Protein backbone atom coordinates (compact mmCIF):
# COMPACT_ATOMS: atom_id res chain seq x y z
CA UNK A 1 0.00 0.00 0.00
CA UNK A 2 1.74 3.22 -1.19
CA UNK A 3 0.77 4.93 2.11
CA UNK A 4 2.78 8.01 3.07
CA UNK A 5 1.13 9.97 5.85
CA UNK A 6 -1.06 7.56 7.78
CA UNK A 7 -4.31 8.99 9.12
CA UNK A 8 -4.39 9.87 12.81
CA UNK A 9 -8.07 9.77 13.65
CA UNK A 10 -11.23 8.75 11.85
CA UNK A 11 -14.66 10.07 12.72
CA UNK A 12 -17.01 7.16 12.34
CA UNK A 13 -20.47 8.33 11.26
CA UNK A 14 -23.61 6.20 11.19
CA UNK A 15 -26.65 6.12 8.93
CA UNK A 16 -29.37 3.49 8.60
CA UNK A 17 -32.12 2.76 6.08
CA UNK A 18 -35.25 0.91 7.30
CA UNK A 19 -37.36 -1.04 4.78
CA UNK A 20 -40.48 -2.84 6.09
CA UNK A 21 -41.45 -6.29 4.77
CA UNK A 22 -45.02 -5.07 5.27
CA UNK A 23 -45.84 -1.73 3.50
CA UNK A 24 -47.39 0.95 5.72
CA UNK A 25 -48.03 4.70 6.05
CA UNK A 26 -46.09 5.81 9.13
CA UNK A 27 -43.11 4.63 7.09
CA UNK A 28 -42.12 7.86 5.46
CA UNK A 29 -39.12 7.32 3.14
CA UNK A 30 -36.18 9.74 2.97
CA UNK A 31 -35.10 9.69 6.61
CA UNK A 32 -31.73 11.31 7.26
CA UNK A 33 -30.44 9.94 10.59
CA UNK A 34 -26.68 10.42 10.25
CA UNK A 35 -24.90 10.71 13.60
CA UNK A 36 -21.30 10.76 14.78
CA UNK A 37 -20.71 7.41 16.45
CA UNK A 38 -17.21 7.97 17.85
CA UNK A 39 -13.76 9.16 16.78
CA UNK A 40 -11.35 6.24 16.44
CA UNK A 41 -7.83 5.43 15.29
CA UNK A 42 -6.77 3.23 12.39
CA UNK A 43 -7.18 -0.35 13.44
CA UNK A 44 -9.73 0.40 16.14
CA UNK A 45 -12.86 -1.70 16.11
CA UNK A 46 -16.63 -1.41 15.64
CA UNK A 47 -18.85 -4.46 16.12
CA UNK A 48 -21.88 -5.51 14.17
CA UNK A 49 -23.73 -5.80 17.55
CA UNK A 50 -23.03 -2.16 18.30
CA UNK A 51 -24.26 -1.10 14.87
CA UNK A 52 -27.58 -2.95 15.30
CA UNK A 53 -28.08 -1.58 18.80
CA UNK A 54 -27.57 1.81 17.17
CA UNK A 55 -29.95 0.96 14.37
CA UNK A 56 -32.48 -0.36 16.92
CA UNK A 57 -32.10 2.68 19.18
CA UNK A 58 -32.70 5.01 16.22
CA UNK A 59 -35.75 3.01 15.13
CA UNK A 60 -37.21 3.30 18.66
CA UNK A 61 -37.56 7.02 18.00
CA UNK A 62 -38.03 7.14 14.24
CA UNK A 63 -40.60 4.35 13.87
CA UNK A 64 -41.84 3.26 17.34
CA UNK A 65 -43.04 -0.30 17.79
CA UNK A 66 -41.24 -1.87 14.82
CA UNK A 67 -38.28 -4.10 15.53
CA UNK A 68 -35.27 -4.68 13.33
CA UNK A 69 -35.59 -8.13 11.80
CA UNK A 70 -32.83 -9.12 9.38
CA UNK A 71 -29.80 -7.09 8.28
CA UNK A 72 -29.96 -6.13 4.60
CA UNK A 73 -26.56 -4.50 3.93
CA UNK A 74 -23.53 -2.99 5.62
CA UNK A 75 -21.14 -0.74 3.67
CA UNK A 76 -18.39 1.60 4.84
CA UNK A 77 -17.54 4.65 2.74
CA UNK A 78 -13.99 5.89 3.49
CA UNK A 79 -13.26 9.63 2.87
CA UNK A 80 -14.73 10.00 -0.62
CA UNK A 81 -12.66 6.99 -1.75
CA UNK A 82 -14.37 4.97 -4.50
CA UNK A 83 -13.65 1.46 -3.20
CA UNK A 84 -15.90 0.74 -0.21
CA UNK A 85 -15.83 -1.85 2.55
CA UNK A 86 -18.54 -4.46 2.29
CA UNK A 87 -19.47 -6.05 5.61
CA UNK A 88 -21.08 -9.52 5.70
CA UNK A 89 -24.73 -8.69 6.31
CA UNK A 90 -25.58 -12.33 7.09
CA UNK A 91 -23.36 -13.16 10.05
CA UNK A 92 -21.91 -11.28 13.01
CA UNK A 93 -18.71 -9.37 12.25
CA UNK A 94 -16.23 -6.79 13.49
CA UNK A 95 -15.06 -3.73 11.54
CA UNK A 96 -11.53 -2.43 11.97
CA UNK A 97 -10.93 1.18 10.99
CA UNK A 98 -9.23 1.00 7.60
CA UNK A 99 -5.78 2.48 7.19
CA UNK A 100 -5.60 5.50 4.93
CA UNK A 101 -3.88 8.73 3.93
CA UNK A 102 -4.25 11.61 6.38
CA UNK A 103 -7.00 14.00 5.28
CA UNK A 104 -6.61 17.76 5.21
CA UNK A 105 -8.24 20.90 3.87
CA UNK A 106 -7.35 24.44 2.84
CA UNK A 107 -7.00 27.01 5.61
CA UNK A 108 -9.12 29.85 4.30
CA UNK A 109 -6.98 32.61 5.78
CA UNK A 110 -3.55 31.08 5.08
CA UNK A 111 -3.96 29.14 1.85
CA UNK A 112 -1.91 26.30 3.33
CA UNK A 113 -2.74 22.60 3.82
CA UNK A 114 -4.08 21.93 7.32
CA UNK A 115 -4.80 18.48 8.86
CA UNK A 116 -8.36 17.34 9.66
CA UNK A 117 -10.01 14.18 10.98
CA UNK A 118 -10.61 11.47 8.41
CA UNK A 119 -14.12 10.12 7.90
CA UNK A 120 -15.83 6.74 7.74
CA UNK A 121 -19.51 6.43 6.87
CA UNK A 122 -21.16 3.16 7.91
CA UNK A 123 -24.47 2.79 6.00
CA UNK A 124 -26.81 0.00 7.08
CA UNK A 125 -30.04 -1.34 5.63
CA UNK A 126 -32.40 -3.36 7.82
CA UNK A 127 -35.72 -5.08 7.22
CA UNK A 128 -38.36 -4.28 9.82
CA UNK A 129 -41.79 -5.69 10.71
CA UNK A 130 -44.65 -3.51 11.98
CA UNK A 131 -44.64 -4.59 15.65
CA UNK A 132 -47.86 -6.59 15.98
CA UNK B 1 -40.51 2.30 -5.41
CA UNK B 2 -42.56 5.09 -7.11
CA UNK B 3 -41.46 8.42 -5.64
CA UNK B 4 -44.28 9.13 -3.20
CA UNK B 5 -43.26 12.57 -1.98
CA UNK B 6 -40.83 14.08 -4.49
CA UNK B 7 -37.87 16.00 -3.09
CA UNK B 8 -38.31 19.78 -3.21
CA UNK B 9 -34.67 20.87 -3.37
CA UNK B 10 -31.26 19.23 -3.82
CA UNK B 11 -27.97 20.94 -2.99
CA UNK B 12 -25.38 19.66 -5.46
CA UNK B 13 -21.96 19.36 -3.83
CA UNK B 14 -18.87 19.30 -6.02
CA UNK B 15 -15.42 17.94 -5.34
CA UNK B 16 -12.52 17.32 -7.63
CA UNK B 17 -9.12 15.66 -7.41
CA UNK B 18 -6.22 16.02 -9.74
CA UNK B 19 -3.58 13.46 -10.48
CA UNK B 20 -0.38 14.56 -12.27
CA UNK B 21 0.98 12.51 -15.12
CA UNK B 22 4.39 12.50 -13.38
CA UNK B 23 4.64 11.92 -9.61
CA UNK B 24 4.62 15.35 -7.95
CA UNK B 25 5.01 15.73 -4.18
CA UNK B 26 2.89 18.92 -4.32
CA UNK B 27 -0.22 16.78 -4.73
CA UNK B 28 -0.91 15.71 -1.17
CA UNK B 29 -3.22 12.66 -0.95
CA UNK B 30 -6.32 13.16 1.19
CA UNK B 31 -7.36 16.71 0.34
CA UNK B 32 -10.95 17.31 1.44
CA UNK B 33 -12.49 20.33 -0.28
CA UNK B 34 -16.17 20.23 -1.12
CA UNK B 35 -18.26 23.21 -2.20
CA UNK B 36 -21.94 23.81 -2.85
CA UNK B 37 -22.13 24.09 -6.60
CA UNK B 38 -25.73 25.10 -6.85
CA UNK B 39 -29.04 24.15 -5.29
CA UNK B 40 -31.07 22.66 -8.09
CA UNK B 41 -34.51 21.01 -8.31
CA UNK B 42 -35.23 17.56 -9.67
CA UNK B 43 -34.82 17.23 -13.40
CA UNK B 44 -32.50 20.21 -13.46
CA UNK B 45 -29.39 19.61 -15.56
CA UNK B 46 -25.63 20.29 -15.33
CA UNK B 47 -23.33 19.86 -18.31
CA UNK B 48 -19.80 18.43 -18.21
CA UNK B 49 -18.36 21.55 -19.82
CA UNK B 50 -19.58 23.33 -16.75
CA UNK B 51 -18.21 20.78 -14.32
CA UNK B 52 -14.95 21.20 -16.19
CA UNK B 53 -15.01 24.99 -15.67
CA UNK B 54 -15.59 24.38 -11.98
CA UNK B 55 -12.63 21.98 -11.87
CA UNK B 56 -10.51 24.29 -14.01
CA UNK B 57 -11.00 27.32 -11.78
CA UNK B 58 -10.05 25.16 -8.81
CA UNK B 59 -6.92 23.99 -10.56
CA UNK B 60 -6.04 27.64 -11.07
CA UNK B 61 -5.91 28.28 -7.33
CA UNK B 62 -4.69 24.91 -6.02
CA UNK B 63 -2.36 23.73 -8.82
CA UNK B 64 -1.36 26.69 -11.01
CA UNK B 65 0.98 25.41 -13.69
CA UNK B 66 -1.04 22.35 -14.64
CA UNK B 67 -3.54 21.82 -17.46
CA UNK B 68 -6.50 19.47 -17.22
CA UNK B 69 -5.55 16.57 -19.46
CA UNK B 70 -8.08 13.75 -19.23
CA UNK B 71 -11.13 13.04 -17.16
CA UNK B 72 -10.75 9.92 -15.01
CA UNK B 73 -14.18 9.65 -13.47
CA UNK B 74 -17.32 11.48 -12.44
CA UNK B 75 -19.38 9.77 -9.77
CA UNK B 76 -22.53 10.99 -8.09
CA UNK B 77 -23.65 9.95 -4.60
CA UNK B 78 -27.26 10.79 -3.65
CA UNK B 79 -28.27 11.26 0.00
CA UNK B 80 -26.67 8.12 1.35
CA UNK B 81 -28.42 6.10 -1.42
CA UNK B 82 -26.23 3.01 -1.62
CA UNK B 83 -26.09 3.16 -5.42
CA UNK B 84 -23.80 5.80 -6.95
CA UNK B 85 -23.94 6.81 -10.63
CA UNK B 86 -20.87 7.12 -12.87
CA UNK B 87 -21.31 9.65 -15.60
CA UNK B 88 -20.16 9.22 -19.26
CA UNK B 89 -16.50 8.56 -19.73
CA UNK B 90 -14.93 9.95 -22.87
CA UNK B 91 -17.27 12.67 -24.03
CA UNK B 92 -19.31 15.64 -22.92
CA UNK B 93 -22.51 14.77 -21.08
CA UNK B 94 -25.15 16.36 -18.87
CA UNK B 95 -26.31 15.39 -15.39
CA UNK B 96 -29.98 15.27 -14.53
CA UNK B 97 -30.76 15.76 -10.84
CA UNK B 98 -32.05 12.30 -9.94
CA UNK B 99 -35.64 11.97 -8.74
CA UNK B 100 -35.96 10.87 -5.12
CA UNK B 101 -38.12 10.98 -1.96
CA UNK B 102 -37.95 14.24 0.05
CA UNK B 103 -35.39 14.10 2.84
CA UNK B 104 -36.79 14.44 6.37
CA UNK B 105 -34.95 14.63 9.68
CA UNK B 106 -36.14 14.46 13.28
CA UNK B 107 -36.58 16.38 16.53
CA UNK B 108 -34.24 15.44 19.41
CA UNK B 109 -36.38 17.94 21.35
CA UNK B 110 -39.92 16.96 20.31
CA UNK B 111 -39.59 13.68 18.42
CA UNK B 112 -41.58 14.73 15.36
CA UNK B 113 -40.66 14.90 11.66
CA UNK B 114 -38.89 17.78 10.00
CA UNK B 115 -38.05 18.26 6.32
CA UNK B 116 -34.52 19.15 5.19
CA UNK B 117 -32.93 19.56 1.75
CA UNK B 118 -31.51 16.79 -0.45
CA UNK B 119 -27.86 16.29 -1.36
CA UNK B 120 -26.07 15.18 -4.48
CA UNK B 121 -22.28 14.84 -4.30
CA UNK B 122 -20.67 15.06 -7.73
CA UNK B 123 -17.08 13.83 -7.34
CA UNK B 124 -14.60 14.20 -10.24
CA UNK B 125 -11.02 13.02 -10.85
CA UNK B 126 -8.88 14.38 -13.70
CA UNK B 127 -5.33 13.85 -14.91
CA UNK B 128 -3.30 17.03 -15.20
CA UNK B 129 -0.12 17.84 -17.10
CA UNK B 130 2.59 20.22 -15.90
CA UNK B 131 2.64 23.11 -18.39
CA UNK B 132 5.77 22.54 -20.40
CA UNK B 133 6.28 18.82 -20.25
CA UNK B 134 4.47 16.31 -22.45
CA UNK B 135 4.08 12.47 -22.21
CA UNK B 136 4.21 11.81 -25.91
CA UNK B 137 2.91 14.92 -27.64
CA UNK C 1 -26.41 10.41 -36.55
CA UNK C 2 -28.77 8.05 -38.40
CA UNK C 3 -27.34 4.65 -39.37
CA UNK C 4 -27.05 3.79 -43.05
CA UNK C 5 -26.26 0.04 -42.82
CA UNK C 6 -26.96 -1.43 -39.39
CA UNK C 7 -24.57 -4.12 -38.15
CA UNK C 8 -25.98 -7.63 -38.43
CA UNK C 9 -23.71 -9.25 -35.87
CA UNK C 10 -21.23 -8.13 -33.23
CA UNK C 11 -18.64 -10.36 -31.54
CA UNK C 12 -18.57 -9.69 -27.78
CA UNK C 13 -15.02 -10.11 -26.42
CA UNK C 14 -14.46 -10.36 -22.68
CA UNK C 15 -11.44 -9.47 -20.58
CA UNK C 16 -11.00 -9.27 -16.82
CA UNK C 17 -8.34 -8.11 -14.39
CA UNK C 18 -8.11 -8.95 -10.68
CA UNK C 19 -6.77 -6.79 -7.85
CA UNK C 20 -6.39 -8.36 -4.41
CA UNK C 21 -7.44 -6.18 -1.49
CA UNK C 22 -4.10 -7.13 0.03
CA UNK C 23 -0.66 -7.00 -1.72
CA UNK C 24 0.23 -10.14 -3.70
CA UNK C 25 3.11 -10.98 -6.07
CA UNK C 26 1.36 -13.85 -7.90
CA UNK C 27 -0.73 -11.12 -9.52
CA UNK C 28 1.69 -10.42 -12.32
CA UNK C 29 0.58 -7.20 -14.10
CA UNK C 30 0.21 -7.16 -17.88
CA UNK C 31 -1.98 -10.26 -18.11
CA UNK C 32 -3.94 -10.52 -21.36
CA UNK C 33 -6.91 -12.87 -21.41
CA UNK C 34 -9.40 -12.13 -24.15
CA UNK C 35 -12.11 -14.65 -24.96
CA UNK C 36 -15.11 -14.53 -27.27
CA UNK C 37 -18.19 -14.49 -25.10
CA UNK C 38 -20.72 -14.64 -27.92
CA UNK C 39 -21.92 -13.08 -31.20
CA UNK C 40 -25.00 -10.93 -30.87
CA UNK C 41 -27.08 -8.64 -32.99
CA UNK C 42 -27.61 -4.99 -32.13
CA UNK C 43 -30.05 -4.72 -29.29
CA UNK C 44 -29.17 -8.07 -27.75
CA UNK C 45 -28.52 -7.97 -24.03
CA UNK C 46 -25.60 -9.02 -21.85
CA UNK C 47 -26.22 -9.04 -18.10
CA UNK C 48 -23.77 -8.22 -15.35
CA UNK C 49 -24.58 -11.41 -13.49
CA UNK C 50 -23.45 -13.21 -16.65
CA UNK C 51 -20.26 -11.19 -16.77
CA UNK C 52 -19.51 -11.91 -13.12
CA UNK C 53 -19.93 -15.60 -13.94
CA UNK C 54 -17.26 -15.28 -16.63
CA UNK C 55 -14.99 -13.40 -14.25
CA UNK C 56 -15.54 -15.96 -11.45
CA UNK C 57 -14.79 -18.86 -13.75
CA UNK C 58 -11.61 -17.12 -14.94
CA UNK C 59 -10.53 -16.37 -11.38
CA UNK C 60 -11.02 -20.00 -10.36
CA UNK C 61 -8.62 -21.03 -13.13
CA UNK C 62 -6.01 -18.26 -12.87
CA UNK C 63 -6.01 -17.38 -9.13
CA UNK C 64 -7.85 -20.08 -7.17
CA UNK C 65 -7.86 -19.35 -3.46
CA UNK C 66 -9.49 -16.00 -4.22
CA UNK C 67 -13.08 -14.85 -4.43
CA UNK C 68 -14.57 -11.81 -6.14
CA UNK C 69 -15.23 -9.05 -3.66
CA UNK C 70 -16.29 -5.89 -5.46
CA UNK C 71 -16.72 -4.80 -9.04
CA UNK C 72 -14.36 -1.92 -9.86
CA UNK C 73 -15.38 -1.07 -13.46
CA UNK C 74 -17.09 -2.38 -16.58
CA UNK C 75 -16.06 -0.70 -19.79
CA UNK C 76 -17.10 -1.32 -23.33
CA UNK C 77 -15.08 -0.27 -26.37
CA UNK C 78 -17.05 -0.57 -29.63
CA UNK C 79 -15.30 -1.11 -32.98
CA UNK C 80 -12.32 1.25 -32.74
CA UNK C 81 -14.55 4.17 -31.80
CA UNK C 82 -12.93 6.58 -29.29
CA UNK C 83 -15.93 6.89 -26.94
CA UNK C 84 -16.08 3.98 -24.46
CA UNK C 85 -19.15 3.07 -22.38
CA UNK C 86 -18.86 2.64 -18.60
CA UNK C 87 -21.58 0.41 -17.22
CA UNK C 88 -23.32 0.96 -13.82
CA UNK C 89 -21.15 0.76 -10.76
CA UNK C 90 -22.74 -0.70 -7.63
CA UNK C 91 -25.78 -2.38 -9.08
CA UNK C 92 -26.66 -5.19 -11.45
CA UNK C 93 -27.04 -4.04 -15.03
CA UNK C 94 -27.99 -5.03 -18.48
CA UNK C 95 -25.95 -3.78 -21.43
CA UNK C 96 -27.62 -3.55 -24.83
CA UNK C 97 -25.34 -4.05 -27.82
CA UNK C 98 -24.95 -0.50 -29.08
CA UNK C 99 -26.45 0.23 -32.49
CA UNK C 100 -23.81 0.99 -35.14
CA UNK C 101 -22.75 0.92 -38.81
CA UNK C 102 -22.03 -2.48 -40.36
CA UNK C 103 -18.32 -3.30 -40.17
CA UNK C 104 -16.51 -4.30 -43.35
CA UNK C 105 -13.03 -4.82 -44.74
CA UNK C 106 -11.11 -5.23 -47.96
CA UNK C 107 -10.25 -8.92 -47.59
CA UNK C 108 -6.56 -8.77 -48.62
CA UNK C 109 -6.45 -12.13 -50.42
CA UNK C 110 -9.91 -12.18 -52.03
CA UNK C 111 -9.60 -8.58 -53.24
CA UNK C 112 -13.26 -7.84 -52.51
CA UNK C 113 -15.02 -5.77 -49.82
CA UNK C 114 -16.62 -8.23 -47.40
CA UNK C 115 -18.78 -7.57 -44.36
CA UNK C 116 -17.19 -8.78 -41.12
CA UNK C 117 -18.60 -8.95 -37.63
CA UNK C 118 -18.53 -5.80 -35.51
CA UNK C 119 -16.83 -5.94 -32.10
CA UNK C 120 -17.65 -5.05 -28.51
CA UNK C 121 -14.89 -5.58 -25.94
CA UNK C 122 -16.14 -5.71 -22.38
CA UNK C 123 -13.23 -5.19 -20.00
CA UNK C 124 -13.78 -5.63 -16.27
CA UNK C 125 -11.77 -4.93 -13.12
CA UNK C 126 -12.67 -6.68 -9.83
CA UNK C 127 -11.18 -6.53 -6.37
CA UNK C 128 -10.52 -10.02 -5.02
CA UNK C 129 -10.04 -11.47 -1.55
CA UNK C 130 -7.66 -14.30 -0.65
CA UNK C 131 -10.11 -17.06 0.23
CA UNK C 132 -9.53 -17.23 3.95
CA UNK C 133 -9.39 -13.67 5.19
CA UNK C 134 -11.65 -10.81 6.17
CA UNK C 135 -11.05 -7.51 4.30
CA UNK C 136 -11.92 -5.19 7.17
CA UNK C 137 -15.04 -7.17 8.10
CA UNK D 1 4.43 3.71 -12.04
CA UNK D 2 6.50 0.94 -10.34
CA UNK D 3 7.64 -0.64 -13.66
CA UNK D 4 9.18 -3.90 -12.48
CA UNK D 5 9.16 -6.19 -15.52
CA UNK D 6 9.37 -3.70 -18.39
CA UNK D 7 7.82 -4.64 -21.76
CA UNK D 8 10.33 -5.80 -24.37
CA UNK D 9 8.32 -5.07 -27.52
CA UNK D 10 5.24 -3.06 -28.48
CA UNK D 11 3.13 -3.79 -31.54
CA UNK D 12 2.08 -0.34 -32.57
CA UNK D 13 -1.33 -0.61 -34.24
CA UNK D 14 -3.03 2.05 -36.35
CA UNK D 15 -6.70 2.66 -37.10
CA UNK D 16 -8.25 5.73 -38.71
CA UNK D 17 -11.92 6.85 -38.91
CA UNK D 18 -12.99 9.31 -41.61
CA UNK D 19 -15.97 11.67 -41.61
CA UNK D 20 -16.60 13.61 -44.81
CA UNK D 21 -16.92 17.36 -44.29
CA UNK D 22 -19.98 17.82 -46.47
CA UNK D 23 -22.60 15.26 -45.36
CA UNK D 24 -22.21 12.60 -48.04
CA UNK D 25 -24.54 9.63 -48.36
CA UNK D 26 -22.37 7.49 -50.65
CA UNK D 27 -19.49 7.46 -48.16
CA UNK D 28 -19.66 3.98 -46.57
CA UNK D 29 -18.83 4.31 -42.88
CA UNK D 30 -18.04 1.27 -40.75
CA UNK D 31 -14.78 0.45 -42.44
CA UNK D 32 -12.32 -1.52 -40.30
CA UNK D 33 -8.76 -0.68 -41.24
CA UNK D 34 -6.63 -1.53 -38.22
CA UNK D 35 -3.13 -2.20 -39.48
CA UNK D 36 0.06 -3.18 -37.66
CA UNK D 37 2.36 -0.25 -38.25
CA UNK D 38 5.42 -1.44 -36.40
CA UNK D 39 6.93 -3.40 -33.56
CA UNK D 40 8.89 -1.07 -31.26
CA UNK D 41 10.79 -0.73 -28.03
CA UNK D 42 9.91 1.67 -25.25
CA UNK D 43 11.12 5.11 -26.17
CA UNK D 44 10.87 4.49 -29.93
CA UNK D 45 9.08 7.22 -31.87
CA UNK D 46 6.39 7.73 -34.47
CA UNK D 47 5.67 11.18 -35.84
CA UNK D 48 2.40 12.82 -36.80
CA UNK D 49 3.85 13.18 -40.32
CA UNK D 50 4.04 9.41 -40.45
CA UNK D 51 0.53 8.96 -39.09
CA UNK D 52 -0.85 11.37 -41.70
CA UNK D 53 0.80 9.28 -44.41
CA UNK D 54 -0.80 6.06 -43.09
CA UNK D 55 -4.12 7.90 -42.98
CA UNK D 56 -3.91 9.39 -46.48
CA UNK D 57 -2.78 6.00 -47.68
CA UNK D 58 -5.56 4.05 -46.05
CA UNK D 59 -7.99 6.66 -47.37
CA UNK D 60 -6.85 6.10 -50.97
CA UNK D 61 -7.29 2.32 -50.63
CA UNK D 62 -10.64 2.45 -48.85
CA UNK D 63 -12.39 5.66 -49.84
CA UNK D 64 -10.48 6.66 -52.99
CA UNK D 65 -11.59 10.00 -54.35
CA UNK D 66 -11.48 11.63 -50.94
CA UNK D 67 -8.67 13.70 -49.45
CA UNK D 68 -7.69 14.36 -45.85
CA UNK D 69 -8.83 17.79 -44.78
CA UNK D 70 -8.42 18.18 -41.03
CA UNK D 71 -7.07 16.07 -38.15
CA UNK D 72 -9.82 15.86 -35.51
CA UNK D 73 -8.10 13.59 -32.96
CA UNK D 74 -5.13 11.29 -32.33
CA UNK D 75 -5.54 8.95 -29.33
CA UNK D 76 -3.30 6.13 -28.05
CA UNK D 77 -4.71 3.11 -26.20
CA UNK D 78 -2.10 1.12 -24.24
CA UNK D 79 -2.69 -2.64 -23.77
CA UNK D 80 -6.19 -2.40 -22.36
CA UNK D 81 -5.34 0.38 -19.83
CA UNK D 82 -8.10 2.90 -19.13
CA UNK D 83 -5.85 5.96 -19.21
CA UNK D 84 -5.13 6.92 -22.80
CA UNK D 85 -2.52 9.18 -24.37
CA UNK D 86 -4.31 12.16 -25.99
CA UNK D 87 -2.08 13.53 -28.74
CA UNK D 88 -2.23 17.24 -29.71
CA UNK D 89 -4.31 17.55 -32.90
CA UNK D 90 -3.63 21.15 -33.88
CA UNK D 91 0.16 20.91 -34.07
CA UNK D 92 2.75 18.43 -35.31
CA UNK D 93 4.05 16.06 -32.64
CA UNK D 94 6.00 12.87 -32.02
CA UNK D 95 4.90 9.85 -30.04
CA UNK D 96 7.24 7.88 -27.82
CA UNK D 97 6.25 4.30 -27.06
CA UNK D 98 5.09 4.53 -23.44
CA UNK D 99 6.94 2.54 -20.81
CA UNK D 100 4.94 -0.29 -19.30
CA UNK D 101 4.76 -3.69 -17.65
CA UNK D 102 5.41 -6.76 -19.81
CA UNK D 103 2.34 -8.33 -21.38
CA UNK D 104 1.69 -12.02 -20.95
CA UNK D 105 -1.11 -14.57 -21.40
CA UNK D 106 -1.79 -18.07 -20.14
CA UNK D 107 -0.73 -20.64 -22.75
CA UNK D 108 -3.66 -23.02 -23.17
CA UNK D 109 -1.79 -26.26 -23.76
CA UNK D 110 0.68 -25.76 -20.89
CA UNK D 111 -1.27 -23.77 -18.31
CA UNK D 112 1.81 -21.60 -17.98
CA UNK D 113 2.45 -17.87 -18.44
CA UNK D 114 4.12 -16.73 -21.63
CA UNK D 115 5.42 -13.35 -22.62
CA UNK D 116 3.78 -11.75 -25.59
CA UNK D 117 4.37 -8.40 -27.25
CA UNK D 118 2.52 -5.53 -25.60
CA UNK D 119 0.12 -3.49 -27.75
CA UNK D 120 -0.40 0.15 -28.58
CA UNK D 121 -3.44 1.24 -30.59
CA UNK D 122 -3.14 4.67 -32.17
CA UNK D 123 -6.59 5.87 -33.24
CA UNK D 124 -7.17 8.89 -35.43
CA UNK D 125 -10.15 10.80 -36.81
CA UNK D 126 -9.99 13.04 -39.90
CA UNK D 127 -12.45 15.10 -41.89
CA UNK D 128 -12.20 14.19 -45.55
CA UNK D 129 -13.07 16.03 -48.72
CA UNK D 130 -14.58 14.69 -51.90
CA UNK D 131 -12.22 15.53 -54.74
CA UNK D 132 -13.90 17.88 -57.21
Amino acid sequence: KPIQNQAKSVDVEYTVQFTPLNPDDDFRPGLKDTKLLKTLAIGDTITSQELLAQAQSILNKTHPGYTIYERDSSIVTHDNDIFRTILPMDQEFTYHVKNREQAYEINKKSGLNEEINNTDLISEKYYVLKKG
